[PDB]
DNA sequence: GCTGATGCGTGTCGGAC
DNA sequence: GTCCGACAACGCATCAGC
């Protein structure tokens, strides 16, 4: 019976522990009791046993349920080059809720912000049981939605899966919903699981399956490294092909000894790139990477570009997370002629789009490139031109780098590309290990318009093998080192989501305005504190807790916080920039008339406990920071 | 026809292991 | 170090209300 199913029981049997009949649709009862016990542990080799345990079922007993629950467990509703989203938030959400549990939306939403959770108020308040593809598809069918009272159809269908709950599924149901399934498992700890589900439990085996187990006869060593083995060869795939619509069909027929026969990098298909791992000095540098020769780049404040040329001119282009960019740059589409040698018949490039100034001939801001379109048919109606900074090469001719040293990748890269100023530019670069150097190199980066360096290893463990080591780089960035910061009061507090259940989440901060002597909101501060900060702040501004703002504080377009807070704690405060804010009204009128000043990427620091408010970072420092940083 | 609100999509940090 | 999920500013696109 699905309600006693339990992935998580000793000497777990695939066929005899399943809870439905051999081929039928998994219960959507089993993913949920399945979801119970992942987020009750917070090892995550528990959980990985316990969803591979579900999986082995899966595979047993009814193996075309494996992709939608896979894609339940991760909460995704498919590829992400495919680009399906809910269009569902805590407001579609909670009105959905409020009418499916015959409540008012103000005391739904009162006690999921109380909560910290829309699950718990969504299940604790004649349809057949809900199946695990049966969900699935009305998510999918959700997200497809679109046009005039769109709106209404989202909440009619998240209703109609509401009335059909049993036990725990309405939770689980609702936090899917709402972005947050907070299990503890996500990308590669599934990974993990269905390498070893497959390892363990084979697929396409006629029912009942002759090898439920198939580490019953190694040592407890030989299964480890086994199973490590295993894992792998599907994490190396995935990193290739992250789609599981291609790689499950091909798993579950050919099995996964025989995956990379049959998935490999290609053209057209986008693929995970390598990551970067803050490093907070140039000695943390030379630490984490000793003895191995490396190079410096600047880093480049744009958007990334996978650039693909598949045999016979076809062009894609994809962003950092894999979503199809291709409609947005149809002028990055009309220049690849001009990039390329005659030679060269198919490639995908790493590259930086940056916003480019064509009449003064330099690089603009991050925020003017996020002003493109998200599609444009004509290159004509473009105004914000970009320029390409190249500095890496993934597959070239036909031929897969990915193993190959950045030495030779970059090499290939300058060989075989065609640079023009103001279009396609390979990143600016030095190869040193002069501390010095490095130093005044960091400096130039700022100078000319990026936000730090990315440091690289040439020839030691210096391949684009994402499974590896995803995070093999690493970025240098002036904020990171201690000296190289706002005094902000603390004007307000929201309540936690999640982790932060029963605690505040976050806090709305406030520059000194001098010459009006209030208060104004500059930013949202939340992240930074240690967990026993956190606690610390919850406990000694309950006791400022207001029940209206104060008339010296003024916050225009800000979210109005849970909490209002008496003005009274000073926080120090670092960034790595400010902007020109739509909504916040610090300094308003001190560099634009119609904007205020906010903070990019703000983190708490320390408690200034020797502060008052009127001695906190005034508006006129804020605007002269700000104009600092514009040349 | 306009607009404000909602949603999606483009970093820093600490905890458990 | 890895993995994960708290949380940031601010853009475009969309849609309900007007
Ligand atoms: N020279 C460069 N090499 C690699 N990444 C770069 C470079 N310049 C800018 N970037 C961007 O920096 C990001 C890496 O930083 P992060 O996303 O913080 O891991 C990439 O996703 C690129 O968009």
């Amino acid at each position: 019976d699905p309600s006693g199913y339990n992935p998580a029981k000793n000497n777990y049997h695939p066929v005899e522990d399943a809870c439905w009949k051999p081929g039928q649709k998994v219960p959507y009862l089993a993913v949920a009791r399945t979801f119970e016990k992942i987020e009750e542990v917070s090892a995550r080799l528990r959980m990985v046993e316990t969803l591979s345990n579900l999986l082995r079922s899966v595979v047993a007993l009814s193996p075309p349920d494996l992709l939608p629950v896979l894609y339940l467990s991760l909460n995704h509703l498919g590829p992400p080059q495919q680009g399906l989203a809910l269009g569902v938030g805590d407001g579609v959400l909670l009105k959905a809720v409020a009418q499916a549990t015959g409540r008012q939306l103000e005391s739904v939403r009162a006690e999921a912000a109380e909560k910290g959770d829309v699950g718990l108020v969504a299940e604790n308040s004649p349809p057949p049981p809900l199946t695990a593809s049966g969900v699935f598809s009305k998510f999918r069918d959700i997200a497809r939605l679109t046009g005039s009272a769109s709106t209404a159809k989202k909440i009619d269908i998240i209703k109609g899966l509401f009335v059909a709950c049993r036990h725990s599924e309405a939770r689980f149901i609702a936090r899917s919903l709402s972005g947050r399934l907070r299990l503890g498992l996500a990308e590669q700890s599934v990974l993990a699981a269905l390498s070893q589900a497959v390892s363990l439990t084979p697929p396409g085996q006629e029912f009942p399956p002759a090898m439920v187990d198939a580490g019953k006869g190694k040592t407890a060593e030989a299964r480890k490294t086994w199973l490590e083995e295993q894992g792998m060869i599907l994490k190396q795939t995935f990193c290739e092909v992250p789609d599981l619509d291609r790689i499950i069909p091909v798993l579950l027929e050919h099995g996964l000894e025989r995956l990379p026969e049959h998935c490999k990098l290609s053209p057209g298909i986008p693929l995970k790139p390598m990551l970067a791992h803050p490093t907070r000095g140039i000695s943390e540098v030379l630490k984490r990477f000793e003895e191995a020769a490396f190079t410096c780049e600047y880093k480049y404040d744009g958007q990334r570009a996978q650039i693909h040329a598949l045999e016979g001119g076809e062009v894609k282009i994809f962003s950092r997370n894999q979503a199809d960019n291709t409609g947005k740059y149809p002028d990055i589409i009309s220049r690849i002629p001009k990039i390329k040698l005659p030679s060269v018949t198919s490639f995908i490039l790493d590259t930086e789009a940056v916003a480019w100034d064509r009449e003064k001939k330099q690089i603009q801001p991050f925020q003017v490139l996020t002003t493109r379109k998200r599609k444009e048919v004509d290159a004509s109606e473009i105004q914000v031109q970009v320029c390409l900074y190249a500095f890496d090469l993934i597959y070239l001719n036909g031929e897969s780098l990915v193993r190959e040293p950045l030495s030779r990748r970059r090499q290939l890269l300058r060989e075989n590309f065609v640079e023009t100023e103001g279009e396609f530019v390979f990143a600016t670069s030095l190869d040193t290990k002069d501390i010095e150097q490095i130093a005044e190199f960091l400096e130039q980066s700022v100078k000319d318009s990026c936000e730090g360096l990315m440091v690289k290893t040439l020839d030691v463990d210096a391949t684009y093998e994402i499974a590896k080591r995803s995070h093999n780089w690493l970025k240098l960035k002036k904020d990171y080192l201690d000296g190289v910061t706002l005094d902000l009061v603390v004007i307000g507090a929201y309540l936690g989501r999640g982790k932060r259940a029963g605690r505040y989440g976050g806090f709305l901060l406030a520059s000194y305005d001098e010459d009006s002597e209030e208060l104004q909101a500059i930013c949202k501060l939340g992240t930074g504190f240690s967990d026993e900060e956190l606690e610390e702040h919850h406990q000694s501004l309950k006791a400022l807790v207001l029940p209206s703002p104060r008339p010296y504080v003024r916050i225009d377009g800000a979210v109005i916080p849970d909490h209002w807070l008496d003005p009274s704690a000073v926080w120090e405060v670092k960034c790595a920039d400010l902007s020109l804010s739509p909504i916040y009204p610090a300094a308003r009128g001190l560099v634009d008339s119609d904007k205020g000043i906010s903070l990019r990427f703000p983190r708490f620091i320390r408690v200034r406990e020797d502060k008052q408010p009127e001695q906190a970072t005034t508006s006129a420092q804020v605007a002269c920071l700000y104009r600092k940083q514009s040349q």
